[PDB]
């Protein structure tokens, strides 16, 4: 039968995390979500012809303890990578992300998508040069988005199902 496979969001406090999952759980554009909350959400989908089971994390920081940090990291099959694109220190971020994420798993190859959320706002500081050499240094696409117009939201997602099947499938 169909396979799920478990998604995780991360990114620094106030890139739009729980906005871009809300977006494709719920397809509508929250303002106002609590950043401390941290849930996980079901979506079936079909992708290239093949039905899956999204589990989707929404992560939101430090945990109670570290271990369980590393437990949904170590679970995750594929994570995407957000920061928002006026903000130079979400971007800067992702440096730590990428290296927390392969330290705990103790792998070279992690399914991953870099997303530059935020694209409807004004006064970018973060440019798509800037961001399309990042995900080329870790062989990753690069996708912007939109929460708000939606703009890009889906093919994030997807995309991160197709990096997980190619890794799978390896
Ligand atoms: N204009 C705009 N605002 C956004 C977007 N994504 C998130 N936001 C806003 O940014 C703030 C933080 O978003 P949130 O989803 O709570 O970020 P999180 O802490 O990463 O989960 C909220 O006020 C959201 O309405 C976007 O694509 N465009
Ligand atoms: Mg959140």
């Amino acid at each position: 039968g169909m396979t799920e496979y478990k998604l995780v969001v991360v990114g620094a406090g106030g890139v739009g995390k729980s906005a871009l999952t809300i977006q494709l759980i719920q397809n509508h554009f929250v303002d106002e979500y609590d950043p401390t909350i941290e849930d996980s959400y079901r979506k079936q989908v079909v992708i290239d012809g093949e039905t899956c089971l999204l589990d989707i994390l929404d992560t939101a920081g430090q945990e109670e303890y570290s271990a369980m940090r590393d437990q949904y990291m170590r679970t995750g099959e594929g994570f995407l990578c957000v920061f928002a694109i006026n903000n130079t220190k979400s971007f800067e971020d992702i440096h730590h992300y990428r290296e927390q994420i392969k330290r705990v798993k103790d792998s070279e190859d992690v399914p991953m998508v870099l997303v530059g959320n935020k694209c409807d706002l004004p006064s970018r500081t973060v440019d798509t040069k800037q961001a399309q050499d990042l995900a080329r240094s870790y062989g990753i696409p690069f996708i912007e988005t939109s929460a708000k117009t939606r703009q890009g939201v889906d093919d994030a997602f997807y995309t991160l199902v197709r990096e997980i099947r190619k890794h799978k499938e390896k």
